[PDB]
C-alpha cells in the first residue's frame, strides 16, 4: 500500500486519540498501543529518492487533491 493510505490511517488514529483524550478527561486514556507504530512511521523515512520525505509529501498532496476533486 502507498504511503498516503498510511497517512490517512494516521489521520483516523489522530481523530480517535483526540476524541479519547477530550472525552475521558471530562486505562484507555493512560496507555495506547499504536503510539509505537507511529514512532516507527516517523522514523521510517530517508532524510538524505525512493523514500524521501519530499516524495512522501508530494504523494500526500496529490492524494489530497484527488480526494478534493472526487468530492467536488
Amino acid at each position: 500500500c502507498p504511503f498516503a493510505l498510511k497517512m490517512a490511517a494516521c489521520q483516523l488514529l489522530l481523530e480517535i486519540t483526540t476524541f479519547l483524550r477530550e472525552t475521558f478527561s471530562c486505562n484507555y486514556h493512560r496507555n495506547m498501543s499504536w503510539l509505537h507504530v507511529m514512532i516507527l512511521l516517523c522514523n521510517q523515512q530517508s532524510f538524505i529518492h525512493p523514500h524521501c520525505y519530499l516524495h512522501h509529501s508530494r504523494s500526500c498532496a496529490r492524494l489530497v487533491r484527488a480526494i478534493k476533486l472526487l468530492y467536488g
